């Protein structure tokens, strides 16, 4: 039951270092990352997974200093997903999303992507030309792919923690992110907690529905 | 298996209106939307459930005109929710949740309470102050959730569909969210796709993996 699920995941607070994700949920968690919707199926992302030690080493230079309290976290991990969005939103990256589409047999005719196309392209543009909001647009699309990745992993039975207390500008100088288009986000730490994690035995706190709900 | 719900859940173009959420299923649905991560708990959101004609009617009001192709989908479903973002973040709304994290038993002190106020009030005035960005951040942490909702009630076998393409200004008129101190960001209707849902036997498209993952 997946509201078992909701009820039970938690953020980790601290990994145990020695288990190791399978090879097989290894794949598993590629494959969730990559089949989030997003905003006119643009997919405005790009993952980088940390799963060897200097790997994971690179990303935890980003909690270095300030942010020390989440460094740790990213060294015991297993396996580390570093969330970047597309700075820029170019129509060569529209192009090839619906060529995918098309690869995939989405398309019944030459006319439907020329259709489809133009669809995006009226979408896009709004944030392009217009509100000139395309990054916020595009890591939006992020939040909601790790809004996906939390729960999907929470299912596998894996522990996980999402960061946003890192330092974006040495994390994406790191990985040369800037000069390829992206800008780190959002880091999540995926493994099994340790005995050291406080936050396994604490009760869920939430809002309740009376506050946040509103029914008509 | 969590995989096969993310190969499986599909944007649903076709509603079936005489198809609606068991009482069950709609009380799952709006525990999801509460209990989804927010950054340092800080829940910046409020959701409208519309269930009823007149409701769904109102939601649907957004739509009409420039978004005319949406409006039959929050017409058609059974469920109907607004996911709303906070518009700035007040220091009420902070000491809201951390009085709540209080009563679920998340601190033995009154001394450990005091610490966690201390902290959210610390990055929450990173983003209020520094950046000048809280309506941003918060914005994220809203599309976060959407995110955790559409892969849970995929997993409950319901259909669904993320909606960009409304008239957010006259949704959030309809309801008067802005005095409130909110604002309107996704429409999602919630129930079982009609013979008119052509994306419901389209094969789903996504980027390769060598295009968006770099392992290391
Ligand atoms: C975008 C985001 C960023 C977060 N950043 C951090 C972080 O930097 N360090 C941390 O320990 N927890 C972080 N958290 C975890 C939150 O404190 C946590 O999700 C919240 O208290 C709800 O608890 P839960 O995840 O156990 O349900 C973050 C959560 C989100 C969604
Ligand atoms: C934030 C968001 C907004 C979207 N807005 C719309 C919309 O306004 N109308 C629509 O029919 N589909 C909309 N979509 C659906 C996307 O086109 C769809 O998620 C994407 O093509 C991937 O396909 P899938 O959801 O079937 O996996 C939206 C999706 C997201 C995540
Ligand atoms: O108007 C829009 O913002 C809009 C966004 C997304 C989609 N779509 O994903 O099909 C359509 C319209
Ligand atoms: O942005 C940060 O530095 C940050 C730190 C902690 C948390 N948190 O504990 O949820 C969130 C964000």
């Amino acid at each position: 039951d997946i509201i078992s699920v909701a009820l039970k995941r938690h953020s980790t607070k601290a990994f145990d270092a020695s288990k190791k994700l399978t090879a097989e949920e290894a794949e598993k968690i590629k494959t969730l990352l990559q089949y989030s919707p997003s905003s006119t199926n643009s997919q405005p992302w790009h993952f980088i997974v940390a799963s060897t030690e200097e790997g994971k080493a690179r990303v935890a230079k980003s909690a270095a200093g300030t942010y020390v309290f989440n460094e740790r976290k990213m060294l015991d991990a297993s396996h580390v997903v570093v969330f970047c969005a597309k700075t820029a939103m170019d129509d060569a990256w529209l192009e090839r999303v619906v060529d995918q589409e098309e690869a995939d047999g989405r398309f019944n005719t030459p006319e439907a992507k020329a259709a489809n196309h133009k669809g995006r392209t009226y979408f896009a543009d709004m944030h392009r030309v217009d509100l000139k909001d395309d990054d916020q647009w595009m890591a939006k699309q992020v939040y909601l792919n790790v809004g996906n990745f939390l729960l999907g992993v929470g299912a596998m039975g894996l522990d996980a923690v999402p960061i946003e207390g890192f330092d974006a500008a040495i994390l994406d100088e790191e990985f040369g992110l800037k000069e390829k288009g992206f800008t780190s986000l959002v880091v999540v730490p995926v493994g099994h907690h340790s005995v050291e994690d406080f936050n396994a035995t604490l009760p869920k706190s939430r809002l309740p529905l009376s506050t946040i709900v509103t029914e008509c």
